[PDB]
């Protein structure tokens, strides 16, 4: 409704809830904070314009609030339709940030925010997803050349990234934030381990322990969903593709069957694939009832919803984040957030800390960006190993933590061969 | 305010919603169904007139409906003023129940509606905390001869009417609910652990994982709390006074110390002893700058809170259930869910499957109580074991499961001493 | 060989090898060895005369080395024919303990070197299962009266001694020692864990991981042996007669499923029940080729090998402790330590720290028959609880752990009524 | 001493019982019998001499029995003088394996049977450690030519190899088996873990549960043991010298402290880092009386001997594998296996299970190199994926285990771009 060229909100009146919330988790990201103290003082973005797509929660919000205090102009759209909180939103449009994003957004509404906020011609675009690098090749081409570079939050955003790099028709280069061990390794196993259980017990209010929880995808996300259900008191069956990863799984204690079966016996199921169509009509015909599904993948499309939507004669919604689909024999099958992101739609996102390390690495991303555009070539990159291994050693201060040091005889001892018995 | 002679609700027109929510969880509560079903066929409380303080959200309304279902006239009070929740008790009252509470009323709101409760001259008595059954001996004598009996839901409220029948001033029985094997076992252990880190997450939206978790009570909530804050990552440290369940607590892969030692070190801190003054002001002078304070037992008087409000300067909100308290040195302190039960003020309380469990006991021994008052002493006893056993079967049919039997020849082994080697 | 009127061990010549055992474990028994101390300066078992059934491995003669060092007169049989450490028990032989003992012996040289010890004429029957206990009433009623009491070690003796109570003709006092909290939520929990999945790694070499194992029964040793399976890596499913410990093992995250369904897909079983048939020849039939079987439970009843016998073809020995059985189809079945108690006939017992705990009530059980079998009737009681707060404190100080302490305010709280909110 | 020209054991008559070994293991080593089928049918090996550097127990003789059923004439030496089982090398000499080999040889003995097994010409070298393959590079340059190329076992032989090819010095191409998926996620990982705790239960008969375990080194090998370590009861406290893996440990709720702090409160330390003097003087003057130390890495200078025998007054020998240490203080430290692999030397190794798939890699690497060595270079290579693979699907299979495939369409989707929201 507060709507112009600068921002589109649903109401700023929100804006004093969304500082709060912005404050608060601020106050427990401190590799952030250690990264906009610099920035304050050496204000590396002045003049540089950054447009980014991120899920716009309270954590994001600092992130863009230290890019603008590095001295950047910024814009923001939504990542997800229904991830975007309206009040912290309201915040950064009193701040300074073009944002354009309103809760519950049409597809349309969507694209059209995604292109106001590209309206900034920004020189980087930092990206989960890859809706806008994708946008901007295929409807923006008239700013390529004033784009250095963007970056890329998540896996199924790098891997659609590659595969325009492998078509020939990525136009500017782009950092895989992603693919940081800092990222994958905290962010994707124990952020999403955490924060999907945070939202399927606020959507429903359910019992984990005791529970069939079947685990679809045993990548860096499935294993840290598997790992905090097993915690919480599940009995975890993981489904996979890959036979090593499906080892891997037996060996940690989980059952290991194909899709079918698992249909047939479990109480709730969590897909993380990145992928297309796990879970269709001939797994919804074997569910029980009651079941429970829920998405932890970027898009919404590992639940197949027409397959549901074709099986169901009544579709209802007994709770916000919970759509029933009634099906002719009586069964209700129980779809989480829509099928969308259950941790950001159903609840706040990863904790603080786990946001911390990715959007610290986010803003050496588009730090490496501004100083190495012009070095690099349209394709694909990974941030530099020592760039994790700085976030990694602030945060270990900031826990008080102290470890050993490998002395000069370890490391002559390590490079050597002659060494032997 | 909507309140007439029948009830007392913040507002009736919340009611549609408070109706979704207990239609919901409902559907996750086989146990109580099934006896639903037989309460609606046999009509045992028929006449029979039932006052109940409970935590008023989605299950203790499906509770109260089974009753009123089963014949029962009902009349219902606020078991915590910060656990009601105003949609559901709308519709408790729209549904005939006697209902008087509203969320965060006053202390003298909280007595004056329990009074109204009581004003139904009730046979049965259901109590959560032995609020009520203290209310009526010490200011509502003129109803003792006509209650058949009442029931206690949980340990502290056990703790008081054993303390009063060791007194002698205990004028009729008591169901101790509490020490049944299907609740404390189930509800205290599991459904704490699990609801516990649901509101602490929920209400910070921190990283659980790599945190110093202090808990204090190594009974069947903390070993509860405990399992599952290391089942989400956390390393765990136990405060105990009983050594025996220090020992535990140790063999359970926890370290235990004194509650001086484990201040100077945990990130959060989770009280369980239904004790008073566990963390005190020396404790408090002692924690690093935020830490993070939940209570998890009945009364807010295990984390002393006007220890806290002498050691601050300032006292501040910054979130919805986060209060901090900001001492001379800077350091910030945060108390969650103003020192109240953290499941129940700060999320939805235990899940729907484990109320399931204890609400099943709490019907059945105000069906005892029906068809046992004449034969009982004004004493605490607890239900016969057959009830226990009853209500595991009807949980595991209704899951699918089919247990072994003993065989005759087993039972005969069990009881002989002549088969040694 | 080295048999006369005061031992019969295998060789004197292993007792060097004996006294390092002895002295090892014994390092680590500071429960024990506190008590010990106690004994050398009050000498109070001079001139009285002990019969003691126990496992005779190291930690079993340091027990029977400090009752002697108490002054006591010390006989000794085995609790197990396959037991017996051979080179133990010729260091109990040059120490002056009566000890009758060769490991392998036939059940008949079992109740030979049983009567051989209760020679001894003793005034208190230490005894594990309860044999001599039974031996005495059914074969040496001579001395009855000159017993003060026995004492009972493990579940399956108590359940027999309690039905001798039953039927009258039990004749002297008996201590429950299995009953004590120091001993069942310890030695029969923790130290069973542990030591059953050492013994089965001891005899086969494999992996515990990725495997299906199969617990029967979810008491006190089966919940412990799942436990460590679990974390060491294996799907675990219980098996119980109990609908509540049944459901306790659902919400420990383990499936629960009948022996039938069990046997078609379990690699490796292991009984826990103290009760006779639990596995027999319909579970054998429908066994995976391969499948492991192992008891942990006191008699050799548990898996029913005549049923085994009768489906094999040929019965071989791979391994030591490993009988295999080959059936009709070529099935190949095997059972370990003959289906004697797996952690004690395969490895070395419990951890020299939970036999501590245990054989401190053991020698603190002695004790109390000394002093009060006068005041006792021919029953099974349990020993007061505060020696199991006794022995608890003992183990905490000697670890270094130092516990809060009730102060007189808290001690005033629990035991008031008054105090509601 | 049995020493011919062929062959150097400690006696033949043993190998009755290490025929026994070597059957029982094989019966659970799936892919490795597979390949043997294969071997045996297609004579791959016919003509080809191989020389491996192992350590010789059941399973590393299953291999060299199958590569000489595939054709191979194979000879064999230690790769750890204490790992070896002179009864399972009896077997090997007997079946045509020309070993030298004795437990407990002498360092002199060490060298001079690698060069006897190197005296069959090799045309392939298998090496767990690099010795072998260094000593033809040290002292047998005269048959370098016809050495088509080698395979390496363990993370400490690969490390030395790809130093030999930085400086120049490798002259044949080198496969590293530890670099493949199939290996150092699982052997490892769940292997070491696993063998790690056997081998200190089977040296010490102490208790897990309750004690602080110290794991320095959280790779591949550390998290396992750490893993297996909590499995167990212990509380577990890493260290490390890499930040991110720190990180990691803090994640899987361990304690992360320097090696100076750690020393002061472990009761078990275990060293799992392929360094140099990770534990040395000053850790050793800082830990407590009975501490015990045990050594998971390849070589025994992690735990630095020479400062333990400075520091000592008095070296004794209270069990097999237990050195005792007493300090002028009167403190005893005790190490395990005298500092060398734990899970060798004082157990049986990795379980057959584990080592089945190291070990049909291993018999694909050396088929790998038959195959392709005239087109690969003096470098280290891994083996395709395809092999962890094949090895993965046939021990799938084994395990009656049916995983999900992805479609064509899943396979376009993962190579798109298009297809955002
Ligand atoms: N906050 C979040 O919810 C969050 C965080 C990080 C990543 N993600 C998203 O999660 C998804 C994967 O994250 P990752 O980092 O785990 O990817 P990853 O590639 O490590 O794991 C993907 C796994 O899915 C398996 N898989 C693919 N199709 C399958 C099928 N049909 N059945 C079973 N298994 C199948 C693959 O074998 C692979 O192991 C991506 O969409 C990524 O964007 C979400
Ligand atoms: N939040 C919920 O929904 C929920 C559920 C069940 C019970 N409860 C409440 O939780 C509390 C405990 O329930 P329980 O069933 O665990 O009781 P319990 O007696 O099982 O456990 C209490 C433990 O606290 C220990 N303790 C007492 N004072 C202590 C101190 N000063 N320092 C350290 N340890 C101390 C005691 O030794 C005892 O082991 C009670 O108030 C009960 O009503 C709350
Ligand atoms: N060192 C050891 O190996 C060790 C240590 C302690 C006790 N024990 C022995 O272990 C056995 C039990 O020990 P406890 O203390 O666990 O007994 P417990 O009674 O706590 O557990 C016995 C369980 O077995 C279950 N059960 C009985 N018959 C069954 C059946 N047919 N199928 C499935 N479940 C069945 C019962 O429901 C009960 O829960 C006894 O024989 C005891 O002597 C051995
Ligand atoms: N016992 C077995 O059967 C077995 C099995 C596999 C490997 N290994 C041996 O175990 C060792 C490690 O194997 P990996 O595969 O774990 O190696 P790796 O490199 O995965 O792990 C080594 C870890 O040790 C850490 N480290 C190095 N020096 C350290 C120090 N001074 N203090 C603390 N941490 C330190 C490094 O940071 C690294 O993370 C190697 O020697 C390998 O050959 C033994
Ligand atoms: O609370 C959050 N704020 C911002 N980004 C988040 C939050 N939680 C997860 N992600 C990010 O969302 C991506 C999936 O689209 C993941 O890569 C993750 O890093
Ligand atoms: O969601 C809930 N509804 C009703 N009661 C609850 C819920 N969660 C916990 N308790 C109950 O609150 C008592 C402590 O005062 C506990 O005994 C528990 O059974
Ligand atoms: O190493 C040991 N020494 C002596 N007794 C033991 C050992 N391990 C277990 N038990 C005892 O054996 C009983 C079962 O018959 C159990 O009660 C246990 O306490
Ligand atoms: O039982 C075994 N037999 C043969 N090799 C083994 C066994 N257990 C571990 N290793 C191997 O020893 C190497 C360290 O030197 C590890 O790489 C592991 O694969």
């Amino acid at each position: 409704m507060d709507c112009g060229k600068d921002y589109c909100v649903k109401d700023l009146s929100l804006a004093e809830e969304g500082w709060k919330k912005i404050d608060w988790v601020s106050r427990f990201m401190p590799v952030l904070q250690y990264i906009k103290r610099e920035f304050e003082e050496k204000k590396p973005f002045k003049g540089v314009r950054i447009a980014a797509t991120l899920h716009l929660e309270m954590k994001t919000a600092f992130l863009l609030l230290t890019l603008k205090a590095g001295g950047a102009e910024v814009s923001a759209a939504a990542s997800n339709p229904l991830s975007t909180q309206d009040d912290v939103v309201a915040a950064l449009a009193k701040a300074g940030v073009k944002v354009y994003a309103i809760r519950g957004e049409s597809r349309e509404q969507y694209y059209e925010f995604m292109h106001k906020a590209l309206d900034i011609r920004p020189n980087i675009i930092i990206d989960d997803g890859a809706d806008m690098i994708s946008l901007v090749h295929k409807e923006r081409q008239e700013m390529l050349d004033e784009i250095w570079g963007g970056s890329e939050e998540t896996t199924t955003g790098v891997i659609r990234l590659r595969a325009m790099e492998k078509a020939g028709i990525l136009k500017f280069p782009v950092i895989a934030v992603n693919d940081s061990y800092m990222k994958y390794l905290f962010d994707n196993r124990y952020g999403t381990g955490q924060s999907t259980w945070d939202g399927i017990m606020r959507a429903t209010n359910l019992l984990i322990a005791g529970k069939n929880v079947v685990v679809v995808g045993y990548g860096w996300c499935g294993r840290g969903i598997a790992m905090r259900a097993r915690g919480l008191g599940a009995t975890v069956i993981v489904v996979e593709v890959d036979p090593i990863k499906a080892l891997e799984a037996r060996m940690d204690g989980f059952l290991v069957m194909d899709m079918k079966e698992a249909a047939k016996i479990g109480d709730i199921f969590v897909t993380a694939t990145g992928n297309i169509k796990c879970i269709r009509r001939e797994h919804f015909e074997l569910m029980k009832d009651g079941a429970i599904m829920a998405n932890a993948g970027h898009f919404d499309v590992e639940i197949w919803k027409p397959d549901l939507e074709k099986l169901a004669v009544e579709i209802n919604n007994p709770r916000p984040n919970v759509t029933e689909y009634k099906l002719k024999d009586g069964r209700r099958l129980y779809l989480l957030a829509d099928g969308r992101l259950v941790n950001l739609v159903a609840a706040d996102g990863h904790p603080a800390e786990i946001m911390d390390m990715s959007f610290a690495l986010q803003a050496k991303a588009a730090e490496y960006i501004k100083d190495n555009h012009e070095r690099l070539e349209p394709k694909v990159y990974i941030l530099p190993r020592e760039i994790d291994e700085m976030v990694a050693r602030i945060k270990l201060e900031s826990m008080g933590i102290k470890i050993e040091e490998l002395t000069e005889e370890q490391k002559k001892y390590l490079e050597s061969w002659e060494h032997g018995t």
